[PDB]
């Protein structure tokens, strides 16, 4: 086959509940409604690539439970078409999940259980496992699995010569410099970029400043996601490429948009498109993503993204 | 071949998370651990009956989602052996669930989602559903599905001459007297019994008067659950029969104990056992249940209960 998109990272059951207010301590309240959906930044990114019709493998750890089966079904042959050969399930850990509480004011609130995502990985990565990443055309990581696993994967691709992208989404902890040294593209949003470098990110000069610091952490390319403000690709020693959002007819649900943007950029990149085309393609995929409820259900197919591109730029 | 226990009621995914503190608006936190378990009063009582090796059907409503599969796997062929022929799944409602957030203290914050338990039932019960209850040996109800459904069931079985037990656990609203008039045995705890009578229940005598006020509105039998104090069966026209707890060597988890007690009581009763023997059977089941963490996993098989009944 063509050199595959290989995603190593998390899979979550997202437990959404609609409440009026957050419950007080010791207090029992009722929710209006609820929904449980397949998610996790890793599974999201893999679903995205598969829907865009690029050969995609997901490397992850699931529990042997209902939440785990939910994931496999959404991603697999009856869903997005992700190759699940390297997903392993354990019986001593639960599939990771997130209780997402949508209050009536408009904000969100999240409790995350690491589960298999954080606990079912081996101390040392098997060669059998590392062979898929060694055959990748491009590798995507996030920060919802252990740093140790991320580092071992990145290093295994370094000694293989193929792009490794690290989405900063996930844990709010500082990134191991050992990890930064081993990736090709860093991909943060505004807060993550700010939190990471400590520097303000309210303005483009400020953002460029924060990126300059990323360059000094050893990262040659930074793909900054600015939400409504668009995106930019910074390549050390070159002029930044900026891309505004592709406006959506209706913003229904932004869940998974960051994941969509990153995975679509990766597909465009591994297909050999120019950096400008990559940013445009990613922006169009993200634009479609936000018009449908749910992360994985909202992943657009390639022809829709290309159609939006034709008529938006 | 024996006329089945038929449980009509709720099924819930219980989502337990151990956390340091509660999150705030626009915030993400992480939990120590987390586990999602099959529960709900209807599903618990059905599981108990099946695990007691008595033919048991569960009539309930699920969502077409992972939590629905979780329930069905816990209850069905690969689990407790409940007959799930009358469980229906819908695609426009989630399986009922509760998010239980255990904080560092001992303080619990809970969110309840009614889901299909409250919203997936029909306006009028199908004749299929009413057929299984009309063919029942005994029918168990609770208050975690709409009153309308409980009433239509209770009327059908009264017609068929089938005993009905109504567990008061669930909603904290008052019980419609149309429901009270159609059930054979009402089954509250000391706290629920006080809430629907207005009277106090800290003393035995106060309980007997509240129960006297249950005979008021047409309830001929009351099975009161008293936790550590045991239980009492009040049948109007007879004298209060009692059973203290069969002492547990070690109490690990009392979740589902009331459910186990009620279902085991129903199994003993439908098997033709005497009222005294019924209470003892239920007490023994409840005793084994509290020695294991969880609700469904702690349900004892018939052999464990019958081995414990050989003792004192
Ligand atoms: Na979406
Ligand atoms: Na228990």
């Amino acid at each position: 086959m063509a050199p595959p998109l290989v995603v190593v990272g998390s899979a979550n059951a997202d437990i959404y509940v609609e409440i009026e207010r957050l419950p007080k301590e010791g207090e029992t309240i009722s929710a209006k409604t609820g929904q449980t959906l397949a998610g996790g930044k890793g599974a999201n990114q893999a679903a995205c690539g598969a829907k865009l019709m690029y050969p995609t493998y997901f490397v992850g750890r699931l529990g042997e439970d209902a939440h785990g089966k939910l994931i496999a079904e959404a991603l697999g042959d009856d869903g997005c078409g992700v190759h699940l050969d390297y997903v392993r399930s354990v019986n001593n850990e639960p599939t990771g999940h997130a209780v997402v509480m949508l209050q009536s004011d408009g904000q969100n609130s999240i409790i995350i259980v690491g589960g298999a995502n954080m606990k079912a990985w081996p101390e040392i990565m098997s060669d059998d496992d590392l062979e898929i990443v060694r055959n990748a055309g491009i590798v995507l990581l996030q920060r919802e699995i252990p740093d140790s696993i991320n580092i071992q994967v990145a290093k295994a691709v370094k000694k293989a010569g193929v792009p490794v992208i690290l989405d900063v989404g996930g844990m709010d902890t500082p990134i191991p410099n050992e990890l930064l040294d081993s990736i090709d593209i860093l991909s943060p949003n505004e807060t993550e970029l700010s939190r990471l470098t400590g520097m303000p990110t309210e303005t483009f000069e400020q953002i460029s400043q924060a990126v300059a610091k990323c360059h000094k952490l050893g990262v040659k390319q930074v793909l900054v996601k600015l939400g409504s403000k668009g995106s930019a690709l910074f390549i050390q020693g070159e002029k930044p490429i900026q891309q505004s959002i592709i406006p959506a007819a209706q913003v229904v649900d932004t869940t998974g948009a960051g994941d969509t943007f990153t995975a679509a950029f990766a597909v465009a990149m591994v297909e050999g498109k120019s950096h400008e085309e990559c940013l445009r393609f990613a922006a169009a995929a993200a634009s479609l993503c936000v018009q449908v409820k749910g992360a994985i259900p909202s992943m657009p197919d390639r022809k829709s993204v290309l159609k939006l591109l034709k008529f938006s730029i």
